[PDB]
């Protein structure tokens, strides 16, 4: 509906559709993002009016005066009204052809009349819109085109028609209308407004949502540009600071005041189009000083500056004897001009060593503009030259009188010395020996003396900058530097280094939410320390004593993101500098040498990437062949001695069935993983589309159209994914040199375990629990993607993909710079100016150019080394995790590893490794050795292989363990070393008890 | 093993609290608010990082 | 550790700077400037353990 | 033919031919495998690998 | 133990100290000279807004202020890059360690 | 370093660190602002095919055990006279079965 119902404040409501409603540009249309921009989107009355009705009013914008408002209606100035409605040619008008009826400044009453016929310039009467000044054409409009939606009205005298200011009047003062229509479905709607600051969602040229900064938590939002904020911690500031007072510090000093009065009287006439023209006969008048009145030099120490206005009036013979009309009025103010300091700011407290005030330009530093400034126009009549140096002894005041005015404990903003500032000033204790001021590294005032008495005082800030905590799109908590209340807390709780507001009740065992270091926040707002993660501990390679060996596992798995490759981008030098203009490409032939630098470097590094990643994917047809989710829940490739197996799947398939490529995915052997990955995370690679013409281009044929090629990426990630699905496949691949035989993936679970340790419990084996293990991990991995691993992935994922994003917008919107220049278009100069002249202009466009693209070069390169490293790790970790087991501790994640698989991403790839987690131990009494006696002959045995640790059964029987898992075995001769001597930690047997 | 990090307010550094310096900010916020984004991101990660390998 | 932690390298409390008894530090007057620097403390104690 | 410039998927041979080219074909890993009919690598050859490191 | 003690208060015991005092050293000097880039005028009347806007009318100082923001822009963005060069370089040097 | 420390200096366990194939020795040369290592691996050529098990179960009247072959690496076939056969993944170098290379288990698997 197009009848909303303005909230409190005059806030469009949340579900609002904006049809009838743009935005005001004095340019180009933005398509497509998001924008923080100043509209006039604070409603203060909508006034509906149904089908078949009359809106007829006067409006003054000066007058919220308001006839009906659906809603609440506001009391502040109004400084737009909109008309949303379709603006056709059945929409009746009760003034006539007149449409709308405008009363300017100075009672001067301008019209828009429509008629059906051409009506000639300076003369009176498809339908051909005009302005009317006094029944005469001033100005042609054009033809009402079919598709007006909304027409906006400014105080100011611009006309907005869909969006774009295409007629701007004088300022209007009132503006008669008197309107009806049929054709507008049900309602259409007539809009006060006023100018707030809003970020605005536009989605082809269309807004869809306005988000105002009315709030602190609106405030983030629209500093983060956009209205959903991920959970964490943002800066903001404590407050704002108004309405100070003021404090001014100066050096002793004699009160001497001298008021320099100027006189201007100007002189007016009256052009042949009605225009008051201001002459350049105007005089200027400055106190006598040394019988002349030119020249005016303050002697003493402090002085004020006051202008004093008069107006005379010609008949083009420049003979002022009349006094100014109405429209002949002028006040003759003085601007800046070349000057570094403004004439009205000179009574702020500037000081100086001399000033002189000149009519003549002869050893003037500066000049002031001498204006008249009339009801439409200001206009520069004469020249005010200023010689000045700087110093302090001669002072600007704004009156006559002590100047040394000090606020203490309290925000102020402060003139102290000639360094100005809003700050808060307290006495200190402190004895600085030498010095009159004192300032920062950065330049900012921290503390001055009083000349007097000697006392030291240190000035501060009146806000600081603090963190806000956000949780589900709301403030929860402040940690900040000032013990105030801040972003609407109240509550607070001290900590050694800040003060933390809260919601929660402050006069706390909870999960944090958001946590940094040691401190995390929950969602209730409470503060919670985080320690140092716990753990049982590592087993020991000790064999003597009571030891613990881990005995009872089920199955873990962690995921890791690993980047593998970059997205290579091609740059043509010439096309980028230059627009395809052969003047611009002629005067680049001077600079070609750094053109030929810049693409040589990206592509060498785009050849040695290539290189790169070329010699490290492969595949294996029969591993490919096995690698679908339909392959593993079948039985044609298993090997006939394998009959009592339903599948290849088996068990673990509930958990395989989301890292296995199916069929049900959009691109081929994409996984469900993948898919998740591919979508939550993250276009077009045809290039033949950007030439067609079909539709306004998109961002990625605009960077084209600036010589900016991306190289392709889809055949890079498609490598990568059949990679990973050869790498899961080759697992149950019985043989290599002949058919797809496969093997069960309990038989190779099997062996992996055998390779951590010999199992010796054939019959009494759960390889059920490990599986359910893995399938229970593998669907909450799953619900994840669509568990601080996961987190940290997609965490990683997402700042590649950012950082790649933002490499090129800066370097396609480094285009918009001007470098100096008079305009940033190669095309504009060379149409503005003469060649020797528009020469120079390039010239500059091409070095700053040359130097942006430089920059994105240098960048290019190290992020390829970064990630050059990145992929040996990467390979390190396939070759050693994947397509074996590794026997460095801890390479594969946390724990005893199993067996890790991966899958394609962004850039890069995740791994999937599966680790054996004890949850109990067995305690055996080890023995490092045992010293067996036969008779007179004593000898020592210890074990062969330093890996297993030797105990006793109840039966006095010696066994044989791993560390790793809890496998005892019988111990026989042959697993023993036969020393000459004992050691005193040895167990005593004797021949008859021994093993074997 | 870690860096220093360090969060930094974007409007305070380039404006000096001066309310009008922060409208005319109002026109390059997207900068700002870059700048931030890529220093917290870098910080969380690196956090994550170091908070999975002690114990 | 206090050989290492002496032989080559100070306050993170915040609250200290908008206090006004002193002329403010350099990392005061950093903070100053929209500048803040995480703490560290936490880490080297962690590490440590 | 034989590609002479090679990107991602694309090829270009000395003729101007346009050729695809497709990821690196391997027999595969022997897998730890002692159930059934298994293959060992029996007859070998030499390979030299050359690889520069800063 | 001794040695290495004595020394801290054995070419590896330097190359240890010359790593952390290199460290300790880049790290300080990143930050000041990001503080110390706040005193450039960037071809403005002053490096002090607060001076600017006390000196000059709101039409004449915004001009003035545009170029501050532009330069400090600048400044902020070299030491984003910097800092995320510094912190993948770390990384690495975490996986080592 | 670490390429030279684990390619050039010793054998390294790691699979596929010192390029792609089973490492048999790396020399190294001086090059601009760095080195060039030469990796030599072997190459297969052909397969050859056996019929592993996992383990015996050996009877003995009603005294039933399994015997599992103690290093994980080997893999246990058999010839053409009926005798057991111990041969590594990595090369086919089969070699003739003893006790010492067998652990006994209790049960059997299928
Ligand atoms: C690498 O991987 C290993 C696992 O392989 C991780 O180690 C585990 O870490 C967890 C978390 O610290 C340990 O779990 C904790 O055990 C404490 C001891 O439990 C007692 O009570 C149970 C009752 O069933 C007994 O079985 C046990 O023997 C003890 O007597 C618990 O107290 C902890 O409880 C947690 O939850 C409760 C309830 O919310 C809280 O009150 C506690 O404060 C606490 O938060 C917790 O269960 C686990 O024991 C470790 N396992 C092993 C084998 O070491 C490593 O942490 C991991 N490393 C890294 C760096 O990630
Ligand atoms: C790591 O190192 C290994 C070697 O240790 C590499 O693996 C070899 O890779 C090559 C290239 O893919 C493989 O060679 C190909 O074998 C195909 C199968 O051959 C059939 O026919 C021969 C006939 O003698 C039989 O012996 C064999 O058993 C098969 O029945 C061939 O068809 C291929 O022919 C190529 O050339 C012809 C002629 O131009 C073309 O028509 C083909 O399309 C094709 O291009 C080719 O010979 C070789 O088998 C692999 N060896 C092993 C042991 O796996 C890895 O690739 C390498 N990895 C990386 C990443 O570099
Ligand atoms: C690059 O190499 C890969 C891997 O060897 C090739 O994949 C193969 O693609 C073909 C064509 O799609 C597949 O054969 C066909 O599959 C369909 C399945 O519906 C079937 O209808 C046909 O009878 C036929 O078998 C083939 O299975 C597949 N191979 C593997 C191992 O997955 C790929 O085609 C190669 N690309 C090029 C351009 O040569
Ligand atoms: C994420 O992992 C957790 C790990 O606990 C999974 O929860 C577990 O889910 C299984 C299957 O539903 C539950 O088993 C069932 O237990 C009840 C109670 O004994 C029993 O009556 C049922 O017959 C069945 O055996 C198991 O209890 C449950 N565990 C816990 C602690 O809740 C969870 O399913 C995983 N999520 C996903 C999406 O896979
Ligand atoms: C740094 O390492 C050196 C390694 O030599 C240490 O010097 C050694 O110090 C020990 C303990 O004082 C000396 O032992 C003594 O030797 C004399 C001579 O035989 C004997 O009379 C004493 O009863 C005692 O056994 C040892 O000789 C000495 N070695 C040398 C080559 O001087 C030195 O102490 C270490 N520094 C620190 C601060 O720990
Ligand atoms: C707005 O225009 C309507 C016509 O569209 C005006 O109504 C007319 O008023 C005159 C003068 O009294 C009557 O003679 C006509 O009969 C009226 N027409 C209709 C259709 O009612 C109306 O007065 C105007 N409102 C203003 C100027 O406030
Ligand atoms: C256009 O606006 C002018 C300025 O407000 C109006 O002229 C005023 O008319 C009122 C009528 O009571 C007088 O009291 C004022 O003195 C007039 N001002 C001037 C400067 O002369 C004028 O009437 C308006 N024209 C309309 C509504 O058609
Ligand atoms: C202007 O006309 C348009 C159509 O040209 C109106 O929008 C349509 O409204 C009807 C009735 O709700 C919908 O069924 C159509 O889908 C709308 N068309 C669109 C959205 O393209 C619009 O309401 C009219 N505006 C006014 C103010 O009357
Ligand atoms: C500025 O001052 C000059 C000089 O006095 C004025 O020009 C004189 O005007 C009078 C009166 O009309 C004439 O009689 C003189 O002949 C003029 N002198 C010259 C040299 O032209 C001028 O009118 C003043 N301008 C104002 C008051 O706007
Ligand atoms: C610097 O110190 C002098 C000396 O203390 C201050 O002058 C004093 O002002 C108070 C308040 O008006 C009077 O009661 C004292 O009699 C003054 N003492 C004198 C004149 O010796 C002076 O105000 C201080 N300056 C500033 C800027 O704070
Ligand atoms: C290892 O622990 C066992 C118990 O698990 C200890 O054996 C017990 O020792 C206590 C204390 O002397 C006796 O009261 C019990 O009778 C013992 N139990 C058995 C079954 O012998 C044993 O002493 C511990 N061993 C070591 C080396 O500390
Ligand atoms: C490892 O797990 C097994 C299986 O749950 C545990 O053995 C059972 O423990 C429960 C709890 O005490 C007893 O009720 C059962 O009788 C036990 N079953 C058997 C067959 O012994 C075992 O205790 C766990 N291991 C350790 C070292 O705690
Ligand atoms: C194994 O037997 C030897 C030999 O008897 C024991 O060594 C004796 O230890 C006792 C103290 O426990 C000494 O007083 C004897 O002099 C030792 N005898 C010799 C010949 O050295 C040894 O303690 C026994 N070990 C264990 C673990 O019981
Ligand atoms: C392993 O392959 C061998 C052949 O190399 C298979 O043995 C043959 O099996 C077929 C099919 O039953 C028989 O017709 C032949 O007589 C067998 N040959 C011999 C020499 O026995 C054997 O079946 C395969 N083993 C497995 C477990 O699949
Ligand atoms: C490994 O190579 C050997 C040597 O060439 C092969 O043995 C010969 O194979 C050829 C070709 O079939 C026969 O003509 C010869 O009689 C074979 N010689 C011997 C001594 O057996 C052998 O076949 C190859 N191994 C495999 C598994 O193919
Ligand atoms: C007055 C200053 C107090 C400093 C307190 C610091 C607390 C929180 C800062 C967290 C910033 C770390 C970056 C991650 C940000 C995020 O999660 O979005
Ligand atoms: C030639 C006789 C002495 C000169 C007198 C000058 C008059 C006023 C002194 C102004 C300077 C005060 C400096 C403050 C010194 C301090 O307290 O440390
Ligand atoms: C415009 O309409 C009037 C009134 O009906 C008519 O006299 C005139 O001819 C029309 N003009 C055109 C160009 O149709
Ligand atoms: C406007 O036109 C009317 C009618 O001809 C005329 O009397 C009046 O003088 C005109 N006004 C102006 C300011 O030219
Ligand atoms: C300014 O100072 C006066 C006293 O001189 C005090 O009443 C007033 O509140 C102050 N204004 C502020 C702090 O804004
Ligand atoms: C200067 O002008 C002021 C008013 O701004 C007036 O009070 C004063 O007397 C004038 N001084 C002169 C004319 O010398
Ligand atoms: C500073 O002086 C005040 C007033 O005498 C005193 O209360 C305070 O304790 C002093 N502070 C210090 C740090 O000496
Ligand atoms: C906080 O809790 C106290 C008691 O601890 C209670 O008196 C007070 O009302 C609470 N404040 C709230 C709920 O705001």
């Amino acid at each position: 509906t197009n009848v909303f119902a303005p909230t409190v404040g005059g806030y469009i409501p949340d579900g609002f559709s904006f049809n009838n409603w743009f935005l005001l540009t004095n340019d180009s249309t933005f398509v497509s993002g998001r924008f923080v921009t100043n509209q006039p989107l604070l409603v203060n009355c909508l006034w509906p009016v149904p089908s078949f009705g009359v809106a007829a009013q006067e409006f003054c914008f000066e007058g919220a005066q308001f006839s009906q408002c659906n809603g609440v209606s506001l009391n502040n100035t109004v400084d737009v009204i909109r008309f949303n409605l379709n603006f056709t040619a059945d929409v009746q008008s009760g003034m006539g052809a007149t449409v709308f009826s405008l009363n300017t400044t100075g009672g001067v009453i301008l019209e828009i009349s429509c008629y059906n016929d051409t009506v000639r310039e300076s003369s009176f009467y498809p339908k051909y819109c005009y302005v009317l000044y006094n029944g005469t054409a001033l100005k042609y409009l054009g033809t009402l085109p079919p598709s007006v939606k909304e027409i906006a009205i400014s105080k100011w005298g611009h006309f907005y028609i869909n969006g774009y200011n295409f007629f701007s009047t004088f300022p209007i003062d009132c503006i008669s209308f008197n309107l009806t229509t049929s054709t507008s479905g049900a309602f259409w709607t007539i809009a006060y407004t006023s100018y707030t600051e809003a970020l605005v969602q536009v989605e082809n040229t269309a807004i869809k949502k306005v988000t105002y900064c009315n709030s602190h938590i609106n405030n983030i939002k629209c500093s983060q540009l956009t209205a959903n904020l991920q959970n964490g911690f943002y800066p903001v500031a404590s407050s704002e600071v108004g309405l100070v007072n003021k404090s001014v510090v100066l050096l002793p000093s004699f009160y001497s005041h001298t008021s320099v009065n100027i006189t201007i009287d100007l002189g007016m006439k009256l052009s042949g189009y009605g225009q008051p023209i201001a002459s350049a006969l105007s005089n200027i008048t400055l106190p006598m000083q040394d019988n002349n009145t030119d020249v005016y030099c303050i002697r003493s120490n402090q002085f004020s500056v006051y202008v004093h206005s008069t107006c005379k009036s010609s008949l083009w013979d420049n003979v002022f004897n009349s006094d100014c009309t109405d429209v002949l009025h002028a006040t003759a103010v003085i601007k800046t001009g070349t000057c570094p300091f403004s004439f009205d700011k000179l009574n702020n407290y500037l000081t100086f060593n001399k000033f002189c005030l000149s009519l003549h330009p002869v050893g003037a530093n500066c000049k002031f503009d001498v204006a008249a400034r009339t009801r439409t126009n200001e206009q520069v009549v004469r020249s005010l030259y200023v010689i000045y140096e700087e110093g302090d002894n001669i002072a600007g005041v704004p009156s006559d009188n002590d100047l040394s005015v000090l606020h203490l404990d309290s925000c102020t903003d402060y003139n102290i010395y000639g360094k100005t500032g809003i700050g808060i000033i307290r006495q200190t204790n402190s004895t600085l020996l030498s010095g009159l001021y004192y300032t920062s590294l950065s330049g900012d005032l921290l503390g001055f003396k009083n000349v007097t008495d000697g006392v030291v005082y240190s000035v501060t800030p009146c806000d600081v900058s603090a963190q806000a905590a956000v949780i589900d799109g709301t403030i929860v908590g402040a940690m900040t530097s000032i013990n105030s209340e801040l972003l609407g807390l109240t509550h607070w709780t001290t900590t050694p280094n800040f003060y933390y507001y809260s919601i929660y009740n402050y006069t706390v065992d909870c999960e944090p939410i958001i946590t940094y270091s040691n401190i995390g926040v929950c969602k209730n707002g409470a503060l919670v320390f985080i320690n140092v993660t716990h753990s049982d501990g590592d087993v020991q390679p000790i064999s003597t004593g009571n030891v613990t060996i881990p005995t009872n596992f089920t199955i873990s798995v962690q995921v890791e993101y690993i980047q593998v490759y970059t997205t290579p981008v091609s740059i043509d030098c010439s096309r980028y500098v230059c627009n395809g203009n052969p003047r611009c490409n002629k005067l680049l032939t001077q600079y070609v040498s750094a053109c030929q630098t810049i693409e040589q470097a990206l592509a060498m590094g785009a050849r040695l990437e290539n290189m790169e990643v070329d010699s490290m994917l492969f595949v294996s047809e029969n591993a490919l062949k096995l690698a679908s989710v339909e392959a593993f829940n079948s039985t044609e490739h298993l090997d006939p001695i394998y009959k009592e197996w339903p599948n290849i799947g088996g068990s673990w398939l509930g958990g395989l069935k989301d890292i296995l490529p199916s069929h049900n995915s959009k691109r081929k052997y994409r996984s469900a993983i993948e898919d998740l990955l591919f979508d939550k995370v993250v276009v077009d690679e045809d290039y033949k589309r950007c030439t067609g013409g079909y539709d306004i281009a998109d961002l990625v044929c605009a960077q084209y159209y600036n010589g900016i090629m991306v190289l392709p990426g889809v055949a890079n990630d498609d490598k990568m994914t059949m990679y990973t699905a050869s790498l899961a496949g080759g697992i149950t691949l019985g043989a290599l040199g002949g058919g797809a035989v496969a093997i069960p993936f309990a038989v190779a679970v099997q062996a992996r375990l055998n390779y951590v340790a010999l199992q010796t419990d054939v019959l009494n084996k759960n390889q059920q629990i490990l599986a359910n293990a893995f399938n229970q991990a593998i669907g909450n991995i799953t619900q994840a993607f669509g568990l601080a691993t996961v987190a940290k992935a997609l965490a990683k994922v997402q700042d590649v993909v950012n950082t790649q994003g933002q490499a090129l917008s800066h370097l396609t919107v480094q285009l918009q710079n001007n470098f100096q220049a008079i305009s940033s278009s190669i095309s504009d100069i060379y149409n503005r100016l003469d060649p020797p002249s528009a020469d120079a202009q390039v010239d500059r466009l091409i070095t700053g150019r040359l130097t942006a693209l430089n920059a994105f070069v240098s960048q290019t390169l190290t992020r390829q080394a970064e990630v050059r490293a990145s992929r040996q790790l990467a390979k390190d970790k396939v070759n050693e995790c994947v397509r074996s087991q590794s026997q460095r501790f801890g390479f594969c994640g946390n724990g005893t590893h199993l067996f890790s698989l991966a899958n394609a991403a962004p850039n890069g790839m995740i791994f999937f490794h599966t680790v054996l987690l004890p949850t109990a131990y067995e305690t055996v009494t080890a023995w490092s050795g045992i010293c067996a006696s036969d008779g007179d002959h004593t000898f020592g045995l210890v074990v062969k292989d330093v890996q297993l640790t030797l105990f006793r059964n109840l039966d006095d029987k010696f066994y044989l363990t791993p560390r790793t898992m809890y496998q005892p075995r019988v111990a026989t001769i042959s697993d023993f070393v036969q020393i000459e001597g004992c050691d005193v930690l040895f167990v005593n047997a004797t021949v008859i008890e021994l093993p074997g």
